[PDB]
């Protein structure tokens, strides 16, 4: 399942992404329900921008996981879970643009 462009790596774990306040102790509350990065082909693009290359990433992951966005409640895990992976999407810098 998880060869998706998006697929979930989710190995239970609570992550060092400072999300500040109300994500940070939602994300301790219930952890072991997010992912620890993304399979979204490394990514190959010699010409593409933070909001194409995470973006492209997250247009997937949406339909990669769709059990996970769709709770019935669970306010905050938006805000975390989209931050979340937009870091785990985002990182470091793919290739083209470096640090």
């Amino acid at each position: 399942a998880e060869n998706r462009p998006g697929a979930f790596i989710k190995q239970g774990r609570k992550l060092d992404i400072d999300f500040g306040a109300e994500g940070n102790r939602y994300y301790e509350a219930n952890y072991w329900q997010f992912p620890d990065g993304i399979h979204y082909n490394g990514c190959s693009e010699a010409n593409v921008t933070k909001e194409a290359f995470v973006t492209g990433c997250i247009n997937a992951t949406q339909a990669a996981n769709q059990g996970e966005f769709q709770k019935p409640d669970n306010k905050l895990h938006q805000q975390v879970l989209w931050r979340l992976v937009q870091e785990l999407c985002s990182l470091k810098h793919c290739e083209f643009w470096l640090e």
